[PDB]
């Protein structure tokens, strides 16, 4: 049982890697939300926005902290009507709604710039195609195939905490020292640990 945040802040690969680098974020998935069609896809998006589903442990990180990260990853001070890339917070309950509204107000007051992020109730979230998940990791072939085998397949890998952290590392959002601590948490057999570390170290060079 974990908590859920759903945000939209432009192309979703960046936020996936950014949020996936954060302690307390257990898993991430990218997808489509905010529209009115059922089962959208990348080239049939209707009125949906590129979004990220963040599964977080509220004992470790708060919704407030996630909102701070959201507004530090982009600066939505423009009125746009481009649905695919719009800044949105999809709240799951009145607590999330109240915290989002209050933080938005505080940001506007502190810089005099109006924020255009829409704070709206979450309707449906639709998972994006496989090729979009953990995008940076998935396109780092040797590391990707090695971790996928260890995790027992694509679905298991992309839902894992370590994959989220590894994706962040590849994107440049997590230090190698932090990554090694994350590897320690999953308690791999030492030969897999060393095999993975060597690929990771080699990437660091």
């Amino acid at each position: 049982k974990l908590s859920i945040a759903v945000f939209a802040l432009g192309s979703f690969w960046g936020p996936d890697a950014q949020f996936g680098s954060i302690k307390g974020v257990v898993s991430t998935r990218v997808g489509y939300a905010g529209g009115t069609t059922n089962n959208p896809s990348y080239y049939n998006l209707g009125d949906h926005s590129e979004s990220i589903e963040i599964q977080y442990d509220a004992n470790v990180i708060t919704y407030g902290e996630l909102l701070n990260i959201f507004w530090n990853l982009h600066n939505p001070v423009y009125e746009t009507t481009n649905r695919q890339y719009m800044s949105r917070i999809f709240y799951l309950d009145d607590g999330q709604k109240s915290e989002a509204l209050e933080m938005k107000r505080q940001i506007e007051a502190a810089n005099g710039e109006k924020i255009y992020t829409e704070i709206v109730p979450l309707e449906n979230f639709y998972l994006a195609e496989g090729y979009h998940q953990k995008y940076y990791l998935q396109n780092t072939t040797k590391l990707y195939q090695t971790l996928k085998a260890i995790y027992g397949g694509f679905g298991n890998l992309v839902r894992s905490t370590l994959a989220a952290r590894m994706n962040g590392y590849i994107a440049g959002n997590l230090s190698i020292a932090s990554l090694k601590e994350e590897m320690d948490l999953v308690e791999l057999p030492e030969d897999q640990y060393e095999k993975v570390l060597s690929i990771v170290e080699e990437i660091k060079l």
